[PDB]
Formats: structure tokens, sequence, C-alpha cells
């Protein structure tokens, strides 16, 4: 037998890359592309493929993107340096709300201005003062870290759903297997050009607005029987949850220098109330014995305790949420206060705490201030899922978690996987001299495929974001000129089907014709022959396209 | 008839894109190449094309890339925040200069000084005290917004001429047809490489020292009978116009921190003086009078006055001009005093006013400050052009206006457009199987001359400003390879004439092969097949060259 080249080979490499940023059409936007995502969905019949969940490459990348557009919105606002000055504070008579006194810098900077503002007393730490009744002295949390940066009017806190697409030459592999633990084998997968959208919404313990499982409450871990993993819980069923600050503050506006204003705290309108969330106690309680059920199954012979909250630190020991720009730190120990045991009005009040300051993304000295927000601030949302962490005592005891905000994305994307196309592959023949829909099929029929399905890959033919675009053009150009070159060298132009005159080595492979043609996928051949690679591409250029022109043409001086 | 593919057909699409900026060779300037733009003008003969100034996207590049290098040379400029400080005005004894003093901050931080410097009434705002004959107290205008920048020793204020370069693929359309009025046909069409240098002068009211009319005034707008449209005037003649402030200023420096200075006007040489300009009293008469019998034309049976400046603001009613690097706002009204009735020493003086504090653009906050210049300024300048509004009365008053600085660029690049070569297409054969300058003639005589002429297209094979140098690059790139790709497909390698398997279908044209190759263009033939480009090109590559190859070689086995 001969080796024959052939262009338009169904094979693929699990590879890493940049995705494109891509938008919603009909709109932190200006960095990605306004188009029509097109999720042309392709179902590859009879094709089984390894997903992995926790080492996918989309979660992290993701990751730096939010964080990356976040940062632009707050680049040219205002510093509040001016605010890190003693602060002489009493308690407001209209126990969080401190009002306090503070010596601003004027538009001119030889005046200062006496001003007061309200803040929540988790944003306040006392100097070496003393509680009074009357008054003591404060520095604003974080003045000994970070000059906290206000937000701009219109920073956007709208999590607008964000599609990735691949770049030509790659495609996005959907798992389809309803039930997928995040690891192993999918029976059922598809290809896409682009994901759906995700929105990157912010939070913890309780994962709010994402997609619902298809079929039963799916519980997916790295690793179960490590306690130190976060335990994805995915719900079939939304959990119906509305949050609120029932409290009319008044936005008062403080110049604090020569063309920069603060965004005060004040005129309470008559009423101090608590900020809380109202969750529906009958879904709330199915829900946990119905997880509580199927962590059972995961962890049988044990008494299931969803009992406990983290511990006492705010930061992760609350719920994380965000309204309309304001944020929430929600108490949940009410929630997770119940038990399960396989064989033994109406709504549940969350009380809340409201803070200004805000680290957000667990960084150090990257501080931003919430400015007041005017009017109703109630936003109603859907649970979709939790975030729990395993715990001697014959039962295992979870508390919510996070504030690793991969875990708000890996809850998304575990249905993802990219991979590159790989078109180029030899097969032996007899004669000497929708691009993956001809997957799972033998390589025969494939091949019969390919004569037409092979020319769908030339369909493929800011600051950092001008980059990222640039570096994804120039390395598709590169790899078609690579790929072209070859086929030229090896003199297969007309490349979806080119014999030549290098024979057939029973080393790389001594099954007959038909044992590999008709028993053989093409992913399944370029495995067994993948090593070869180089000796055949070397077979092909150094020696058979040389000769068979030095001997033919240079005799015809 | 069979379909035929071409290779160098002369015709082209509107198109936008980034053009290179071309800089003097013999010289701001760091972001643009300094080369030879080689205008090597040709005609087109017997060629018609549609300009519409007024919706040039090179005006709209100039634009940014005016403002954005003018932007980066204030970069590293100092920020004068030790200047918003309260100022202890006098009058000076050497009415618009006053005489404030300062507590400066020193190279030391703990330390201030007492500084004094002079200033015009118009960069100084009031506090809250009265004149008092003696001294009152003041603020720096936009302290309030802004810390406004010093323009560095060595900012050039010099309007050094801009050229734009197409990119390999694209010309630049230029319209020859005097008496042009910015939309509709231009019957008389060149192209070329590259513009010619504008100069990036920037006024308001009087346009100075552009391109004179070669003909007769010519008046264009985008709506003459909208009263909310500039109306821009051409003048064939140059009106002389010199301006000068005679008041010899001394220029002091000001230490204002650690490393920085701050340059202040001060020391008067003994006179006080108004600046002001000369204009020639003949010229602007005979001018207007010119002007309104074209603008009688346009609207006859009125009586025209050239009557009114704007009504008082300072930006909008004076003439915006720049000597030096010098800042005037010169009174026009008495130039802009007259009227015109169609069937009815020597020199003008224009009082002007100077200003340190520049809003340039129209921006706000993005704070410029004029340091004093020491000697001789005086400037001689051409006025080439007006910008008039027109405001029941059978009159048509008018008045000199601006501020929309594209304005004085439109009324440069009035002249070009950007059209991108297409270089494929077909025509039927009865056979089965300078680049432009082929343009107004039949396509047959094109095709006779494209056997040569295809060839000249082979001539096409600092932060943002490196961006747009790649992406133009990378561009040019993916169209090169894209058609190199569709030709390989289709059969067509000595791609100049490629006849093809494809039949003519006279659904696409019933014209017989005379009737179309001598009696149309190769842009006509565009238009009227143009909607069949994606059919032939499915027939010519899925069809035709997979058919013509499988059926004649893979039966040699
Ligand atoms: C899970 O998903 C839900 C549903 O999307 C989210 O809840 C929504 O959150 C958005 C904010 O991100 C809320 O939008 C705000 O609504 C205010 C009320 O709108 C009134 O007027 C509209 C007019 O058509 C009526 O339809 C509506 O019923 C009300 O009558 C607006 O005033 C807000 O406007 C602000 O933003 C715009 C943006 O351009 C500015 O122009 C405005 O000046 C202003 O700043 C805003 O539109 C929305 O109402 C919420 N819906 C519900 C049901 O709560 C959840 O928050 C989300 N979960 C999480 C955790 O985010
Ligand atoms: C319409 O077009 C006219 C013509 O170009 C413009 O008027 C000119 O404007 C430029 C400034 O942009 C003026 O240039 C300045 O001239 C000063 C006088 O030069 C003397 O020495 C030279 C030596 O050969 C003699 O030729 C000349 O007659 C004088 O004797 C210079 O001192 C200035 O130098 C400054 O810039 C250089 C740049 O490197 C620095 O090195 C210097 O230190 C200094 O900073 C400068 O050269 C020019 O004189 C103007 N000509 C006239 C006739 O006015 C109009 O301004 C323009 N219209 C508008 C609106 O801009
Ligand atoms: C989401 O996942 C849960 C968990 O699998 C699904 O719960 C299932 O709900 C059905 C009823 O709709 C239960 O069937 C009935 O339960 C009662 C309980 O006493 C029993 O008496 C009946 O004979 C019958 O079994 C089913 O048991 C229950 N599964 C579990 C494990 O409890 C839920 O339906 C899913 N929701 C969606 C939208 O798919
Ligand atoms: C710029 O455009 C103006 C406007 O078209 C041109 O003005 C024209 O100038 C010529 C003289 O050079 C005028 O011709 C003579 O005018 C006198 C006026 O009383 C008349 O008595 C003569 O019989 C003769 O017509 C011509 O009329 C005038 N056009 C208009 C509309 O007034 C000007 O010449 C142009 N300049 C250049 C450099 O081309
Ligand atoms: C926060 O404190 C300020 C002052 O520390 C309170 O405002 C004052 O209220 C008194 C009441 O008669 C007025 O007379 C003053 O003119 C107010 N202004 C100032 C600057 O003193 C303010 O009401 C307190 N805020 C709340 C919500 O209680
Ligand atoms: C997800 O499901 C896979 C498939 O059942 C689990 O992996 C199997 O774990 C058993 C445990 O002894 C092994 O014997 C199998 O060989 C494993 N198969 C594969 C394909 O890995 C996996 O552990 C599950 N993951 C989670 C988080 O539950
Ligand atoms: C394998 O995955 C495919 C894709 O999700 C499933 O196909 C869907 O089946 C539902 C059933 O009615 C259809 O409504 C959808 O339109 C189908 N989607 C597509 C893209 O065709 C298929 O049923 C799955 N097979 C199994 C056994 O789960
Ligand atoms: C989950 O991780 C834990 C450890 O992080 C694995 O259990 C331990 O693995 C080490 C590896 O050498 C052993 O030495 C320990 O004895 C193991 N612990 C126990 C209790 O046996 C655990 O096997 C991992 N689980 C899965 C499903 O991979
Ligand atoms: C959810 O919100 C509703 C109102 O929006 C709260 O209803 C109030 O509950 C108190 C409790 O005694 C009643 O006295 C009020 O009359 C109720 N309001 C109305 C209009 O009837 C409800 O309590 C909230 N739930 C939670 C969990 O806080
Ligand atoms: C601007 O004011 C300064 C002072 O306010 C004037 O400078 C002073 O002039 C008197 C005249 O005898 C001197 O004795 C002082 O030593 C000068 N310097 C200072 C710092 O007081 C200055 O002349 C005024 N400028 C103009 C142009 O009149
Ligand atoms: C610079 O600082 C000096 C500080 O001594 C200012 O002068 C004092 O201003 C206060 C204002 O009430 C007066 O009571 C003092 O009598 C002034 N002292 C002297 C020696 O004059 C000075 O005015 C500041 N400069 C400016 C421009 O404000
Ligand atoms: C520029 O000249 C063109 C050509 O004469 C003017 O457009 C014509 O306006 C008349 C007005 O009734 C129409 O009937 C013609 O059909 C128009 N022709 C074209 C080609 O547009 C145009 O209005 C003039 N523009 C200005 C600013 O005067
Ligand atoms: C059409 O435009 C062309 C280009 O401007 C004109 O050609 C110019 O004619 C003058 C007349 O002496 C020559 O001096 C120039 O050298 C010619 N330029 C070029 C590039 O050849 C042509 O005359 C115009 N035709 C009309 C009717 O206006
Ligand atoms: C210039 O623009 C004005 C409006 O901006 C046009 O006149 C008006 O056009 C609207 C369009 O529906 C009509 O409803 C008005 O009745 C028109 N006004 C008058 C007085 O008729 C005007 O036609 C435009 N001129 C040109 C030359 O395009
Ligand atoms: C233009 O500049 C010249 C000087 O450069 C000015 O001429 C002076 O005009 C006044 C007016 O009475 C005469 O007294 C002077 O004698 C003139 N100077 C000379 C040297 O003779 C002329 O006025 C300026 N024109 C304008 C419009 O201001
Ligand atoms: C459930 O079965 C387990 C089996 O080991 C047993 O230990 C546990 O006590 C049982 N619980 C009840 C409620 O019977
Ligand atoms: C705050 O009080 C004002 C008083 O008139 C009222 O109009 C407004 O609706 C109140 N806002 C909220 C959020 O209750
Ligand atoms: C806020 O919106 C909810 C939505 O129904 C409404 O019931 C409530 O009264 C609103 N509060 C205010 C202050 O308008
Ligand atoms: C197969 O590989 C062996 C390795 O030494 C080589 O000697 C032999 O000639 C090869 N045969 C073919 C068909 O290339
Ligand atoms: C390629 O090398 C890997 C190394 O483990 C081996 O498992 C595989 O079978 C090799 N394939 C071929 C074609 O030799
Ligand atoms: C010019 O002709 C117009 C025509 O309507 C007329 O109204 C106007 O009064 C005339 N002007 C003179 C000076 O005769
Ligand atoms: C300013 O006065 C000095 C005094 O000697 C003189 O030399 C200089 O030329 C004058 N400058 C101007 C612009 O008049
Ligand atoms: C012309 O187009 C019609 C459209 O249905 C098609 O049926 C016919 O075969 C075409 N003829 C040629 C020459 O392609
Ligand atoms: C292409 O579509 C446009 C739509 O208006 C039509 O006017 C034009 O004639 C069409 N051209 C062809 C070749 O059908």
């Amino acid at each position: 037998l001969w080796v024959t080249v052939y262009y338009g080979v169904p094979v693929w490499k699990d590879a890493e890359t940049t995705l494109f940023c891509a938008s919603d059409a009909k709109a932190a936007t200006h960095a990605c592309v306004p188009t029509d995502p097109n999720p042309q969905e392709m179902v590859l019949e009879n094709v089984t493929e390894n997903f992995n969940m926790w080492k996918n490459d989309m979660v992290e990348q993701m990751h730096t993107d939010v964080i990356s557009l976040w940062d632009q919105s707050l680049k040219p606002c205002v510093k509040l340096t001016p605010l890190c000055v003693t602060l002489e504070c009493r308690q407001v008579n209209t126990e969080e709300i401190k009002n306090c006194s503070f010596n601003a810098t004027t538009e001119l900077r030889d005046k200062k201005q006496k001003v007061y503002a309200l803040f929540y007393r988790l944003d306040i730490v006392p100097l070496e003062e003393e509680r009074k009744g009357n008054s003591s002295k404060y520095r604003l949390i974080n003045c000994n870290t970070s000059a906290c940066t206000q937000a701009c009017p219109k920073v956007t806190f709208d999590p607008i759903p964000i599609h990735y697409c691949a770049p030509a030459g790659y495609a996005i592999l959907k798992c389809n297997n309803k039930t997928f633990n995040g690891t192993g084998p999918c029976n059922n997968v598809s290809t896409v050009q682009c994901t759906h959208g995700i929105k990157p919404v912010v939070s913890t313990q309780l994962l709010l607005n994402g997609s619902l499982a298809e079929g039963e409450i799916i519980i997916r871990s790295e690793n179960l029987t490590n306690n130190v993993k976060t335990i994805i819980v995915h719900l079939n069923e939304s959990v119906e949850i509305v949050c609120t600050r029932p409290n009319n503050y008044t936005r008062k506006s403080i110049r604090i220098g020569p063309g920069q204003t603060f965004y005060a705290t004040g005129d309470i309108i008559g009423n101090i109330r608590q900020a809380y969330c109202n969750i529906s106690k009958d879904d709330w309680i199915r829900t946990l014995q119905r997880v509580g059920k199927k962590l059972a199954e995961h962890f049988p012979r044990r008494i299931i305790n969803f009992t406990s909250p983290a511990g006492g630190d705010l930061e992760i020991t609350t719920h994380s949420f965000n309204c309309r720009g304001e944020f929430f730190y929600c108490n949940t120990s009410s929630l997770f206060n119940s038990t399960y045991n396989p064989n033994d009005s109406l709504d549940i009040t969350i009380p809340c705490r409201i803070k200004q300051i805000i680290n957000m993304w667990q960084r150090v000295g990257q501080c931003m201030y919430a400015p007041p927000i005017e009017g109703n601030i109630t936003c109603k949302s859907n649970i979709t899922g939790l975030l729990l962490v395993r715990d001697s005592n014959e039962t295992e005891i979870f508390r919510p978690g996070g504030g690793d905000m991969r875990n708000n994305w890996r809850s998304e994307l575990y249905k993802y996987k990219v991979v590159e196309i790989k078109p180029l592959g030899i097969a032996p023949t007899r004669c000497k001299r929708g691009f993956l829909g001809a997957a799972g099929s033998t390589m025969g029929a494939a091949s019969i495929t390919l004569t037409v399905q092979a020319r769908q890959l030339l369909s493929g033919i800011l600051g950092v974001w001008g980059i990222k675009q640039l570096q994804t053009r120039v390395l598709a150009i590169e790899r078609y000129l690579k790929d072209q070159q070859l086929l030229g060298i090896w003199g297969c132009s007309g490349k979806l089907i080119c014999t030549t005159a290098v024979p057939w080595n029973s080393s790389w492979s001594n099954k007959s014709h038909d044992e590999i043609w008709g028993n053989m996928t093409w992913m399944q051949w370029d495995r067994e022959i993948g090593n070869y690679t180089n000796t055949i591409y070397r077979l092909l250029e150094d020696s058979q396209n040389q000769q068979e022109q030095n001997e033919k043409d240079l005799l015809a001086c």
C-alpha cells in the first residue's frame, strides 16, 4: 500500500486559545464584538469525549476578562484620598449608622470646609477612643491600605451576558449528557461556534440567575472525598429570592477637590429599617431535602447536616450579594439550619448588612466605594445553585461557602471544551501516485463525505483587547499558511485527496486495508499512527517530492 | 455562453478605512511616516462619481488624529494644581491685567512662598468680593473644573501639514470638477495615492491658510435651506490679515513644586497696548459683495445681511485665532457689518482679547494653559474662507460662526473620497474551459488592457499608532490571501484570465455578447449581476472545480 494525503480530516486536539469576546448584538461593552452568536449546534452522532470542568481554561480566561473589564470602568473615577482624615462621629438621632464630620478640601487648596456624611459602622474603624454615647473618633476603613476609588455615575453593575466564540480552526464542544458530573466521558456531544450567554453574576454561597439543570439536581466536585474542595450544586428548579433596602437615603454631593465630588449618604427619611431578603420557605426546604438525598447517594450511611455558616468573618460568612450597585452581606445561617436522614407568610427572613467599601475579587488595595443609591432598592432573583463545603461523627457537615469567583463560572462553563482542528492526515491506500459532522463514523465513510465537507474549512480563511484580536488574526494566518505550505511541498494542490509515491510501512500499522478503513474513525487512526507524523512528512517532502521532480524535469534540459 | 473569471477588474466600492498618516519627508511627527506622498495623479477619462463631503469619514478620522496628537504633546507636562488657591489681586499700575499674589509650593512641601503673577481678567473668576479699586479676591478660572495643564516649552503650535495615504487595495478619488458643491456627481475625477498636505489650522469664523478655489467663490452646505447647518464659503482670492500683541511681556519662572515650574506673566515693559488684527478694507469689502452675490443666486429675491456676530459669549462670538502659541479672541463684528442688494490706511481694525486658559476642542476639563511668550508676537496669514450661519423679513441674515472643528477640515477634504478596489469579477464568454486607468471604457477595451494592467495590483503585496499600522498590514494580508484562495479553489492560477466549466445563466443577464462587452464598463456590469456573486462562486468551487478533478484524476487510480 501507499501513503495518501488527506485534507479536511475531522480530528482535533485539546487546545487552549484566546476566545473572542462577543457581546449582545442588541447592546464594558466596547471591548467585545456585538454580533450574533449564531449557535448553529451540530450533534456528533456516536461521539464520546472527555471533559473536565476543573481544568477548563475558559474559566480562567473568563475570570481574567471579567476582572479586567470591571477595572476599566473605574479607571476614570475619583480616588478618595481627601477623605482619609480623622472623622468625628456621633450617633444618628433620626445603631449601625453614624454621623461623621470631616474637614474636606475645597475647590481651592488653601481652604477647608466642615462637612458631614453618614456611614455604616462596617466601613468605619475606631481610633484610640471609646464610645462615650455622644461622640468618638474614627478612620475610614482601608485608609491604611488604599486610596479607595468612588464608582462613577454610570458605572454599570448590569451582568450583561458574555458569549465566547471560537477562532477559526477551533471549535467548542458542548456536553449534552444530562447528569454528567463534570469529569470523565460525555457520550453526547455537539459543537458550536459560540457558547450561550453567561451572565457574570457575582455572589458567594448562593448562585443566582444561572442556568437550571435539565434533569435532577446535580452535585459536582473536583474530588468529593476532599474536604478542601468546593461542591457545586446545580438545581433543576429555581428558588425565589427577593432582597431589599427599605430605608430611603438621600444622596448629597460634597466637593472634595478641584473638579471632583464625593457622594455622601444623608437625610434619612424618617424611619430606620434593616435590609433583608425574602426567601420562599417551602421551596427552600424542598430544595435542601432533595440536595440532602443526592448527597446521601455520594455519602451513604451518614447523617447529613446543612447546619453551619463559616464562623463569623463577614467577608466569608455571609451571602455576598449585589442589588443595583448596592452591596449586601446577608446572614444565611437561618437557611442552612437543617439535617437529613434517609431512613428516618411561609417565608424565611434573612437580615442583611450593607457595606460601601468593597474589596472586590478578594484583591487587597483594589478598593471600590459604592455611592448611595436613592429610591426603591429592590432586586428579585433566582437561586439556581449552591456552593457547599464539606467539613468522625458519622455525619457529613456542610457549610455554604465561596469567595473564589471561578466557581461561579465553572457552574456555567462546565458544559464546554475548546479543541483545535487538525485537517491534515494520512492513511494507506492501494494507489501509488459542519466540518466535524463526519465524526464518529469510520474513516471510509468520512472520506466520501470529505470530498465536499473539507471545503467548510475554507470558511476560516481598546488596548489589550486590540492585541487579543491581532494575535488571533495573525495566528489564524500563520496556521493557514503552514498547512498550505506543507501541501505545496508535498505536491498536493487539489488537496482534498493526494496520492503520493511514499510506500506504507507495516511498522506504522500492520492492519489491513479494510481493517483500517472500515473499523476506525479518523481520531482513532490519528492516535494509532500519531508518532510517525514527522516520519511521513520527511518522506514526502525531502524525498518523494524532490526525486519526482528532479528525475523527470531536469532530464528535459 | 460560459462564465469566465477575471482578475484585475477595475471596479471599486465606497469604503471606510484607516489611512496612513504621512508626514513631511523633510520634517506630533513621530506618529507619522516622513515619506514622499508621490502624488502621481491619474485622470480617469469619462468617469463620473458621487461625492459627499458631509459624510466623509476622512474628516472624522482627521478630527480624531489631530486631537490625539495634540493631546500627546501635553502628556508629560505639569498640572497646575498648586495654583488653585485664593488669589489676592490688585490693579496693575504700570484694565484687563491684574496683579495677583499666591502662596506657592516650594521645592520643600513644608514651605510656602509669596509670589505674584499677572493675569488677564478673562482667566480670573471673582470670589464673593467686590472691586474696591485697590484689591479683591479671585479664583483661577476652571479650578472648580480641572487641573489645567501648562504647555511645555517646545510644545509646537506649528500646523505641520498632514498627508493621508491609501493602504494597498484602496484608492483616493479626487474630484476636479471645479464648482462642485460638495454633493452629487463629479464628472472629472482622478486618483491619487495620497492627498495634498493639509495644515491643521484651528480657527472659528474665518478659515485661514487653506487652499483657494480655482474658479469663483463656492458656497457649500449640507443643506442650504436648513438654518442649523454651517455654510462653508471658499474664496478664490486670499485676504490679507495680520495680527499682533504689542505689549512686551516678560516671562518669569516660579517654582511650584519639587521639580516643576510655572511660567508667569510679569514686568510689562512700560506701555499697555491692546492686541489687534490688521485687515485690508478693499479686499474685505470686495469679498463680501462677491459672497453676497453668490448667496443671492442660492437665495434669490432676498436682501442679504452679513450683519451680526453670535450674541456675546466670547467662546463662540469671537474669532478664535492662534499666533505662535498665543491665543486670540478677536472681535469681528466690524467686519460683518454690511448688506447686499442685487438690484440696487484703508484697513479695518479688529480689537482682540487675549486669554491663557484654553478649552481646546470644546472639551470640558481638558484644559491647557498657555505660558506667556516674549518678543515680537506677530503673525501674518491668509483668509481663505468663511464659516457662515444663516439665521420672515425677506432677508437672509448671516452671522460668522463655528466651533465644530470638523468644518475646518471639511473645507479641504471635500475633494477626496476613499474607495476599495475589488479585482475579482466574472463575465460571459463563448469559451468553455495605474490600475484603475482602464475605467470609463468598456469591459471589452479593459479586458485587453488588463492583460498587462492587472499586474499593477501586485505592487500591493507609538502606542495606538503601532496598532493602526498592524491592523493595516494584517488586513492587507488577509484580503490578499482570501483572493488567492478563491482563485486557487476555482482552478484559476494564471488568474488574469480563467475560463471555467460553469455555464452562463440568462437569468443573471440576458444581454448578448456584444451588448455586454461593448456597451458596459466593468462597474456597470458589477452592479447588473452583483447579487449573483455568491451563486457564481458556489458553482465554481463546489461543483465545477471538484467534479473536474474527481472525474478525471481518481479514475487514474
Ligand atoms: C437576576 O435577574 C433579575 C432580572 O433581570 C435582576 O433584577 C433586575 O436588575 C436590574 C438591574 O440590574 C433592574 O433594573 C432597574 O430597574 C429600575 C426600575 O425600572 C422601572 O421602569 C422600567 C421601564 O420599562 C419598568 O419596566 C420597571 O418595571 C420599572 O417600572 C430602573 O429604574 C433601573 O434603571 C437604572 O439603570 C438604567 C440603565 O441605563 C439607567 O438609565 C437608569 O437611570 C437607572 O440608573 C434599572 O433598570 C431590574 O428592575 C431588576 N428586576 C427585578 C425583577 O428585580 C436581578 O438583580 C438579577 N440578580 C442579580 C443578583 O443581579
Ligand atoms: C499662515 O501661514 C503663515 C506662514 O507660515 C504663518 O505665519 C508664520 O508662523 C510661524 C509660526 O508657526 C512663524 O515662525 C516663527 O518666526 C519667528 C521669527 O523668525 C525670524 O528668524 C527667521 C530665520 O530664518 C527669519 O526667516 C524670519 O524672517 C525672522 O527673522 C521665529 O523666531 C519663531 O521660532 C520659534 O519656533 C522655532 C521652531 O524650532 C524655535 O526653534 C524657536 O526657538 C522659536 O520657538 C518661528 O520660526 C513665522 O514667522 C510666521 N510667518 C509670518 C509671515 O507670520 C501663520 O501663522 C499661518 N496662520 C496661522 C493662523 O497659523
Ligand atoms: C428536580 O430533582 C428532584 C430530585 O430528583 C426531582 O424530585 C422528584 O420529584 C418527583 C415528583 O415530581 C418525586 O416523585 C414522587 O415523590 C413522592 C414523595 O413522597 C413519592 O411518594 C411518589 O411515589 C413519587 O416518588 C421524586 O421522588 C422526586 N425525586 C426525589 C429524588 O426525591 C424533581 O422533580 C426535579 N424537578 C424537575 C423540574 O425535574
Ligand atoms: C473670484 O470670484 C469672483 C466672483 O465670480 C470673480 O469676480 C469677477 O471679477 C471680474 C473681474 O476680474 C468681473 O468682471 C467685470 O466686473 C465689472 C463690475 O462692474 C463689470 O463692469 C465688467 O463688465 C465685468 O463684468 C466679474 O463680474 C466678477 N464676477 C462677479 C460675479 O462679480 C473673481 O474674478 C474671481 N477671482 C479669481 C482670481 O478668479
Ligand atoms: C448629622 O449631623 C448633622 C450635624 O452634625 C445634622 O445636621 C444638623 O441638624 C441640626 C438640627 O437642628 C441643624 O440645626 C443643623 O443646621 C444641621 N446641619 C449641620 C451642619 O449642623 C444631621 O441632621 C445629622 N443627620 C441625621 C440623619 O441625623
Ligand atoms: C463522575 O463520574 C465518573 C464516572 O462514573 C466517576 O469516575 C469513576 O469513579 C470510579 C470510582 O471508583 C472509578 O472506578 C471509575 O473508573 C471512574 N471512571 C472515570 C471515567 O473516571 C467520577 O469520580 C465522578 N466524579 C464525581 C465528582 O463524582
Ligand atoms: C443528545 O444531545 C442532543 C442535543 O442536545 C439531543 O437532541 C435534542 O433532543 C431534543 C428532544 O426533543 C430536541 O428537542 C432538540 O432539538 C434536540 N437538539 C438538537 C440540537 O437536535 C439528543 O436528544 C441527546 N440524546 C440523548 C440520548 O440525550
Ligand atoms: C481526593 O483527594 C484526597 C487527597 O487530597 C485523596 O485521598 C488521599 O490520597 C493520598 C494520595 O497518596 C493518599 O496517600 C491518602 O491516604 C488518601 N486519603 C485517604 C483517606 O485514603 C482522595 O483519594 C481523592 N479522591 C478522589 C476521588 O480522587
Ligand atoms: C417579604 O416582604 C413582605 C412585604 O413586601 C413582608 O410582609 C410583611 O410581613 C410583616 C410580618 O408581620 C407583616 O406585619 C406585614 O403586614 C407584611 N406586609 C404586608 C404588606 O402584609 C414579609 O414579611 C417579607 N418576608 C420576609 C421573609 O421578610
Ligand atoms: C505687581 O505687584 C508686585 C507686588 O505686588 C509689584 O512688584 C513690587 O514693586 C515694588 C515697587 O517699589 C517693589 O518695591 C517691590 O519689591 C516689588 N516686588 C514685590 C514682590 O513687592 C509689581 O511691580 C507689580 N507688577 C506690575 C507690572 O505693576
Ligand atoms: C500666605 O500665608 C500667609 C500666612 O501668614 C497669609 O497672611 C496672613 O493671612 C491671615 C488671614 O486672616 C491674616 O490674618 C494674617 O495677618 C496674614 N499674615 C500676614 C503676615 O500677612 C497670606 O495672606 C497668604 N497669602 C495669600 C495670597 O493668601
Ligand atoms: C449641489 O448640486 C446638485 C446638482 O445640481 C444639487 O442637487 C440637485 O438639487 C435639485 C433641486 O431641486 C434636484 O432637483 C436635483 O435632482 C439634485 N441633483 C442631485 C444630483 O442631487 C445639490 O442640491 C447642490 N447642493 C447644494 C448644497 O447646493
Ligand atoms: C479634469 O481634471 C484634470 C485634472 O485636474 C484636468 O487636467 C489638468 O488640465 C490642466 C490644463 O492646462 C493641466 O495644466 C493639468 O496638468 C492637467 N492635470 C493633469 C493631472 O493632467 C482637466 O483639464 C479637467 N478637465 C476639465 C474639463 O475640467
Ligand atoms: C433641509 O432640511 C429641512 C429640514 O431639516 C428640509 O425641509 C423640511 O423637511 C421636512 C421633512 O419631512 C418637511 O416635513 C418640512 O415641511 C420641510 N420644511 C419645509 C419648509 O418644507 C429641507 O427640505 C432640506 N433641504 C434640502 C435641500 O434637502
Ligand atoms: C496696521 O499696522 C499699522 C502699523 O504696523 C498701523 O499703522 C498706524 O496707524 C496709526 C493710526 O492713526 C498711525 O497713527 C500710525 O502712525 C500708524 N503707524 C505707522 C508706522 O504709520 C495701522 O493702523 C494698523 N491697522 C490697523 C487696522 O490697526
Ligand atoms: C440508616 O441506615 C444506616 C445504615 O448503616 C444506619 O446506620 C442508620 O442508623 C439508619 N438510620 C435510621 C433512621 O434507621
Ligand atoms: C422617600 O421619601 C420621599 C418623601 O416624599 C418619597 O417621595 C420617596 O418615595 C421615598 N422613597 C422611598 C424609597 O421610600
Ligand atoms: C418598590 O417596588 C415594589 C414592587 O412591587 C413595591 O411594592 C414597593 O412599594 C416599592 N417601594 C417604593 C418605595 O416605591
Ligand atoms: C519502515 O521502517 C523501517 C525502519 O528502519 C525502514 O527500514 C523501512 O524501509 C520502512 N518501510 C517503509 C515502507 O517505509
Ligand atoms: C506515541 O508515544 C506514546 C508514548 O506513551 C505511546 O503511548 C503511543 O502508543 C505512541 N504512538 C505510536 C504511534 O507509536
Ligand atoms: C429686486 O428684485 C426683487 C424681486 O422680487 C424685488 O422684490 C426687490 O425690491 C428688488 N430690489 C430693488 C433694489 O429694486
Ligand atoms: C521689550 O523691551 C526691551 C527693552 O530693551 C526691548 O529690547 C525689546 O525689543 C522689547 N520687545 C518688544 C516685543 O517690543
Ligand atoms: C439559472 O438559474 C436557474 C434558477 O433556478 C437554474 O434552474 C438554471 O439551471 C440556471 N442556469 C444556469 C446556466 O446556471
Ligand atoms: C440586488 O438587490 C438590489 C436590492 O434593491 C436590487 O436593486 C438590485 O437590482 C439587485 N441586483 C441584482 C443583480 O439582482
